[PDB]
């Protein structure tokens, strides 16, 4: 479906920071909590991708794009993060606060 891609692919374009996440999902809530703690709120969009009836076509498109289908699928600025583990890694090495200084997002 071009469609679905064509869906995501809007997500992803439209919002520096883009989150695919699904419902009670403890990574995605963790991970959705540490990027809001860099008050990034304004700039990022949550996709439910399990309350939607392609879920399994985004899922497969993710693993296209990122190699996974699991969800969290972190995305800034359109470059792959990963999961919520690829997320804290950065967090604790610096290179996030490193991407979101170059975005302008945090001083
Ligand atoms: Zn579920
Ligand atoms: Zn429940
Ligand atoms: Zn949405």
């Amino acid at each position: 479906s071009e469609a679905v891609k064509k869906w995501v692919n809007k997500i992803i374009e439209e919002n520096i920071i883009a989150v695919f996440a699904k419902t009670e999902c403890p990574y995605c809530i963790k991970a959705i909590s540490i990027l809001k703690g860099y008050n990034l709120n304004s700039h990022m969009h949550v996709e439910n991708i399990e309350k939607n009836p392609d879920m399994a076509n985004i899922q497969a498109y993710l693993k296209e794009l990122t190699g996974k289908s699991s969800v969290p699928r972190i995305f800034i600025n359109k470059d792959v993060v990963g999961g919520c583990d690829d997320l804290v890694k950065e967090n604790d090495e610096g290179k996030l606060k490193e991407r979101l200084q170059k975005l302008g997002l945090v001083n």
